[PDB]
């Protein structure tokens, strides 16, 4: 329970997640709202046995921009932590890397922030 | 091939890692050298056809600081590419977060990168 | 209007900023509303001639968290833009980094992100 | 206490900066070895009564990508420590953000990291 099932960012992206007994997160991302190729792998972890003290619950999930259709020769990788209970939610900050030549390494690495809820937002 | 195998970064950690056709990455991780008391659960996901014009190979992963010896109430994510041939490495930068109270969720995010070759380091 | 001026974000620290004619940003950043030993030096560099499309004004400034009480030994370092207008805001991805050792450089640096308006929060 | 003075990275930036007693950083950033178009002014703070326990000097400074020739529409901050003794150096983590529509936000901020050196490497 608490992680697992759907959750939405502020602007229209949705991941299924399924939460496992020992830590493990997988499931699927949907970047676009909905279609069957926007659609990509998620895999990561969470702490499985989080403190009680009514801290966050520590978790961090990867996806490559790469499925059965498209490639984007890059991937995002999540860290944050979840919150449960009345405003449900998952706290953020991701890096998205792409492949580079050594000359653009330097370049190769946006970062952000992002917060998931349980229900859509407008 | 190329990614599945062992990796070490400047500071002594290891990890080995298995990279399936699908685009999966599966190991472990230690942070602390010799001892199994620090082996705990890597999961990610990498490109599996990246673009050969000399690019690196984009992927991440994530690793809960939680195993059956102790429990760190955070996890790592790791974004990144791999390079292969003669000064094969794996470069990225990273995030680690830590469960907080609404409080101390401004403390609760570290960052840094990492460099892992597969040679132990002096 | 512009930058310069007075800025608030969620939490309840201000800054006072001038954005000086050419591309300087100097004042003060108080971390706690109305507390007079928790204010510190601000500069930052701000472009003086940002695009006519709809974009944002880059911007970036810095402060090294010392006065004449207290000395933190660390500093934040502000990157993000400005947005006028009806909904001015400036959003900010921060870096955070204290003074550590060779040994515990890789727990040296916080990340996050933050936003100030012109409008206190509740 | 030797932070003023001339630094490299290895991609043949330098900048000179000068630290005043009170916290203050000025100088110039100079992404060509030589290149007067390509010269930035800098500004930032460090702490000026760092510990003498073994740690860095906590700092940071900004450059916004404006000069009498250019402007790229960007700023990058970069925080760090100044280590001295004999491989005096600055390790940071810096943040580049360009203005962005509110579109284009999520791809505004690029992050890595760059060490210098109070000599020119290889």
């Amino acid at each position: 329970a608490g992680i697992t099932g759907t959750w939405y960012n502020q602007l229209g992206s949705t991941f299924i997640v399924t939460a496992g007994a020992d830590g493990a997160l997988t499931g699927t991302y949907e970047s676009a709202v909905g279609n069957a190729e926007s659609r990509y792998v998620l895999t990561g972890r969470y702490d499985s046995a989080p403190a009680t003290d009514g801290s966050g619950t520590a978790l961090g999930w990867t996806v490559a921009w790469k499925n059965n259709y498209r490639n984007a020769h890059s991937a995002t990788t999540w860290s944050g932590q979840y919150v449960g209970g009345a405003e449900a939610r998952i706290n953020t900050q991701w890096l998205l890397t792409s492949g580079t030549t050594e000359a653009n390494a330097w370049k190769s690495t946006l970062v952000g922030h992002d917060t998931f809820t349980k229900v859509k937002p407008s």
